């Protein structure tokens, strides 16, 4: 297996499917990638996790840098061993947290810069790299757009810059640009173009999922998923439901990271195919039908929403357990159904019939 | 499989080692029954109790009837249906709430009377029934202990009318007896005399686990245990500690309940042969041993100390998970250990080998 290679299988019209080879192992796309910020995906074993169908999950530089460390997480063997995930692992950058949580040209005091987020992610044994960045929060003047796209660009070239600088990242990880310049056209063309001026194994849309609203966030994925270089992989960052999911391979997506299926499982919040439920209502009290009547998990195998109902309100970790473990599992089975339905011709027809029933 | 049977394999002293029969499953003893108050076992799946070696669990009449409801559960299949598990369910029968929580010769408004506790318990679907008692608080002089002590047995012939009366229950389940007497020997063979002029299918021991102390335990169950008939099972109830157990086999106990291994779990308290440890103290910070090198789990096969560590700081989900997997495969590898040492006629050697190692 080699470093990094993205090949793809099928298209219809601007949607994709295919796979990623890296050296821990190969990545399915589309592909949505459960988040573990804390060195464990909530609530679940990595077996679970991996059963669910994941092939690779999502990291967080700010978290671990915080606790447990990443000089100490390095000290213990890197992340994949210390957490038992021995699959690919992405890790954002902070760039996230830059606008979530004293700034300036060198990185953030929280310290952050290019080079010890780069250091950082090394110091995990990360596998797919993200550069440096800030999330231009929104909305934004073009102005504030503008600089702030601008920062990042000259932060994604030193981000480069560092992990080229370190032998054993650059031959073993890969490494991915992030795209900016809020909601703005020439903006998304002109970060686009730096990014792929400076070069990167990868693509992502950052700045999206900001508070935007679903309507708008497609339109700009319409004009800006084309300005990333083709042949690589394209990643939408924190998102997102799975209706958004699906709008967003129709608009040329192939990797997703988002919290929601975690989340609002432990929340008390189900995906189904019919919809989103809350399994705290009480119409669920009584109810011997599964989470979803057609999802293959195990929990939907064994318990019922009557079960998982109490367990919740209750404040049973079992409730969690069961709740995000059937969340995960739903939504790698949505993803499979984009990769099967692209690869056969018919996602078109899929992502109607999906919005029909899920809506 | 017959309703009930208890045959003993082996004795040591006034140790025994064997095994109860029940419709649902065999029961290897002397037994440890994982607590699962709310219809769960706290942060597990049953599969993996199951998969630790317990052969029971234990459930509890007051919580139930209170949520979700014992009318509810049945109307949903059971608590076996309900939750998930196929085999023998032992439930307590309201009795140390009356003490851990307006009373009468009738029963206890929190409203549970003999009656009204072991109809509850049919309407779980509980395979061994307890009768209902009053756990007696310490200390108590010699007239509030005994006068207590007849109460309970008064409940206990009600709860045998009760059971009785109900022909389901009376066929395809059990009824244990509870004897109390506080610390006193008079008071606890009134009271074993009572419970076995009435009739059970086994012995519990009550009112003990109160906060007497490990040295006055010891001492009553030197007499008290003897007092019950040596054919049917003994069960002491709530205890306990590694130690407590190893030093209640010895002296006649079949059978044990705790909250310790699941509540210690939560707590970042784990069992090891060398003594329990508090696995988020900072000495455990970067320790890549298994919480102990020679347990059999799961968990010690796969994750360190230090991860361990990090995740009960952190407040992650996975860190009870993962504690309370190891603590209840470590109460059941125990188990296993004092049924084999019996078998062989070394348990003395064992109980001693053990103390030393442990303290
Ligand atoms: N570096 C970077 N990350 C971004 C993130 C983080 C992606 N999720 C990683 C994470 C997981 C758990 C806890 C914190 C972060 C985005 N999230 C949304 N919407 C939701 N929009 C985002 C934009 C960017 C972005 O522009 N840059
Ligand atoms: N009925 C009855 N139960 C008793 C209990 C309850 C056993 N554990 C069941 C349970 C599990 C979870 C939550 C609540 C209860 C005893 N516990 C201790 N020590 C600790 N002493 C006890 C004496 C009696 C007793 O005398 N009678
Ligand atoms: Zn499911
Ligand atoms: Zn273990």
């Amino acid at each position: 297996r080699p470093r990094f290679s993205f090949s793809i299988a099928a298209r219809e019209g601007k949607a994709r499917t295919g796979t990623i080879e890296m050296k821990r192992g190969v990545i399915r796309t589309p592909a949505f990638m459960p988040v573990g910020t804390a060195a464990t995906v909530k609530a679940l074993k990595p077996e679970t996790v991996r059963a669910t169908g994941a092939d690779i999950i999502l990291g967080n530089t700010y978290h671990l840098m915080l606790r447990p460390g990443a000089e100490r997480i390095a000290k213990l063997g890197g992340l994949h061993s210390f957490m038992g995930w021995d699959r690919p692992i992405l890790t954002d950058s902070g760039g996230y947290q830059v606008m979530s949580l004293k700034q300036s040209e060198e990185g953030v005091t929280f310290m952050l810069s290019p080079e010890r987020s780069i250091e950082i992610q090394h110091l995990l044994g990360s596998d797919i790299v993200m550069a440096f960045d800030e999330c231009t929060p929104y909305p934004a003047t073009p102005s504030r757009a503008a600089s702030s796209m601008e920062r990042s660009m000259r932060w994604a070239k030193r981000s480069r810059d560092a992990f080229d600088s370190r032998k054993e990242q650059a031959e073993n990880a890969a490494l991915f640009g992030i795209q900016q310049g809020s909601v703005f056209e020439n903006l998304r063309q002109q970060s686009a173009d730096a990014l792929a001026e400076i070069g990167f194994d990868g693509y992502a849309v950052g700045g999206l999922a900001v508070g935007e609203g679903q309507d708008e966030m497609f339109r700009v994925l319409d004009f800006s998923v084309p300005m990333l270089p083709d042949d690589k992989p394209h990643y939408l960052m924190g998102v997102g439901k799975p209706d958004d999911i699906v709008g967003a391979v129709e608009r040329g997506i192939d990797m997703f990271d988002c919290v929601l299926p975690t989340r609002s499982g432990r929340n008390g919040q189900a995906f189904t195919w019919d919809g989103p439920i809350n399994i705290r209502n009480a119409r669920f009290s009584e109810d011997l039908k599964p989470l979803d009547s057609e999802c293959h998990c195990a929990v939907c195998q064994k318990w019922s929403r009557a079960y998982i109902h109490h367990l919740i309100r209750a404040g049973e970790i079992l409730g969690a357990m069961l709740m995000t473990e059937h969340n995960i599992a739903f939504y790698q089975q949505l993803m499979q159904k984009i990769r099967d339905s692209i690869s056969e011709g018919r996602f078109s027809q899929f992502a109607q019939d999906f919005r029909a029933r899920y809506f």
